[PDB]
């Protein structure tokens, strides 16, 4: 039975090496998928001019400033001018039904961001029906691509189909702050959205001391800080090293099984000696 | 006596095993102790319908209509009408304090993320020395689930100490999304939990025109993105593999300390040589 | 030509080596730029009293209240007392344009989250020419620390410098939920940055019922929920050479190429059968 005694090391082997190429592929399954994701954070000098596009409406854009100081300065409310930014009409036909034409005006925006550059709107709209006043707008990575990339409506459209559209409320300023992230996928595309954190300030109508009645809208854009969030889903599951991990590990086993058969060699001599 | 020159480097080569072991084990030590996060991404036809708590107390319902255009239509102030929702009274005794019992609703939520249905429901509290108006509302994943469990307190119970409760302002209109993400445990069993980023929008005075000072709630629920969000914790350095790696390591040390014994018995014959 | 056709399996095997040491070069000299992200949650008991720093310039407090019940109380507003807070006033330099002293006060923060501590605060000013009224906010890890630390200045200028500031508008209350998020960088230090997701809820003009309409900003600071979120950024395999892992896979294939050409000797023997 000694022969199968050593056949039986051989089986233990044999079962190890089973239980490993199982747990191996199996492994492997699971890896394949599930992929696990890195953030690096990048920092940017000035980031470049984004685009803002407002869906006013009825209302008209009183104000546009481009101020640098983080501090705007005081306003006089109902007031035109001041008119210092760059503004595109656009009449494109939304995806979801293809029926209303939404008009869109596109803003250029802050770069500046080490000196507090940022964006201030004005807005008003006479009083209406409505019951509630509210702008949706909605931001994409860069202007002058949008300028110069020809039929702006195939790259609004684009746009408005990918990302998507927070408004913001009326008779109180809106603060924005934004913030990129770039994601890699499969196809090597660094698709760019945006995130935007919210703080709403009260609009006082002491200022006016008017019997007008006729709502007003304030926006502030500004950009959050200069660092740029990148996602990458990285993949963990390496087929060249696993394999050679795999034969590696064969070749244990079968040099572990000579190692015992030498062994098994001494017990057999051991054996001769009882 | 040259065999020292012949074991210095076998003494070399065991110092390098001590080191990997050493290393290996603390690598090891190391990654137990520190799973690697992972997210993961679907496309969802249909949201399971999910559950609204909204705590009134001492504020009755209006109306509550289960929209499926993108924008509500005009409504006019006050007037209770059009209750086309399912609602369920449920008294509980609190989780926390076992003193006090708040009498809650349960309410159908949006289920058609494609179609972008909305529940739009408004809510009005006559004049009370509060001083503070504010309307709590938590949510869970489904609804039918508890309208079909029996003991319905203890899900309460269980869903109120999980899920956080949020609070939505009255006097102007909180148009709040929604998001499910779902988490694996260790255990294995699956968490679900509600985040979402609400938008304040300003109600007009001028719409209800009347000296009542009366509180006019407006809530709108609907769904973000047909997304659900996976996080999985991966565990890595699973224990099998760095055996076997730690074993084919000594092997293969133990080979190249052989084929370099052979190489310093050729070099011995050169040393003969001299 | 035999000869040649012996050494074939040398000529596979020296493709497959340069393929080997190609691709593990690449991998792990790419596996440095991207390290991988993990985290994790940890509960803690109690918190440690963080400091809330406050700008009022103008503002003078009315009253300060820690409230271990969730619900607050409800007062006439508009009347100094109840002041139950510890302060320091301070007077620096603001680093961004070392130009504008900006005097600031410090109080406690909440400590036991568990008994539901949250800190409320009463603000008072008088009707001026802002047109936009709003207090901006800082916090900091401990007051604690910084009563104890000498050179204070020094300890708001970098606090400044480091984290974020965001305001507080005038008009409603502010329900502020506070959340810490530790990271570790890479130089042996451990940073510590403060989230939070505001709530605002309309503060009615009931209780002052008079013609002086003065502003009144309520803030309460909570806590979200005890657990501390740790995030840390951990490579893969750190060997600067990983010189021991390819030397052994090569001595383990050579080994087996040893092996697989004395069965093709073997094969010699069959050649020679013809
Ligand atoms: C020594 C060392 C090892 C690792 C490491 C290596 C591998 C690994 N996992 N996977 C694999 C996968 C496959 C393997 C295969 S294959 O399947 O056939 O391809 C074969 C073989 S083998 O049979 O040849 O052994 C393997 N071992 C394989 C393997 O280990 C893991 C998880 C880890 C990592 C680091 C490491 N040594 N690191 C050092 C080592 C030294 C460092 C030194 S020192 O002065 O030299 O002391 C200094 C400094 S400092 O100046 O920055 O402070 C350092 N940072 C040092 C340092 O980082």
């Amino acid at each position: 039975v000694f022969s199968v005694l050593l056949i039986f090391i051989y089986l233990l082997l044999m079962a190890v090496a089973v239980f490993l190429v199982y747990r191996t592929i199996t492994d492997f399954r699971e890896k394949l998928k599930h992929p696990v994701m890195s953030v690096s954070y990048k920092e940017v000098d000035r980031y470049d001019a984004p685009g803002i596009a407002l869906y006013p409406g009825q209302a008209q854009l009183l104000s546009c400033k481009h101020h640098y100081e983080v501090i705007p300065p005081l306003t006089s409310p109902g007031q035109p001018g001041d008119m210092n930014c760059t503004t595109q009409r656009i009449n494109y036909t939304d995806p979801f039904s293809n029926q209303t034409v939404k008009s869109a005006l596109i803003v250029q925006g802050p770069r500046e961001v080490k000196k507090r550059e940022l964006v201030f709107l004005q807005f008003r709209l006479n009083k209406s029906s409505e019951d509630f006043s509210a702008i949706d707008y909605l931001l994409f990575s860069s202007f002058q691509e949008f300028l110069q990339s020809p039929n702006r409506v195939g790259f609004m459209q684009a746009c408005e189909s990918a990302y998507s559209s927070w408004k913001f409320s009326g008779g109180f300023r809106t603060w924005v702050k934004m913030s990129l992230v770039k994601t890699k996928e499969e196809d090597g595309r660094e698709a760019v959205e945006f995130r935007q954190e919210t703080s709403v300030v009260n609009y006082i109508d002491q200022r006016p001391a008017a019997k007008k009645s006729a709502q007003l809208f304030f926006v502030v854009f500004e950009w959050k800080d200069p660092f740029i969030q990148k996602v990458q889903d990285i993949v963990t599951a390496n087929p060249w090293n696993t394999i050679a991990l795999l034969c590696g590990a064969f070749l244990a086993l079968f040099k572990a099984a000579e190692f015992a058969k030498l062994s098994i060699k001494w017990m057999i001599k051991i054996r001769k000696r009882y």
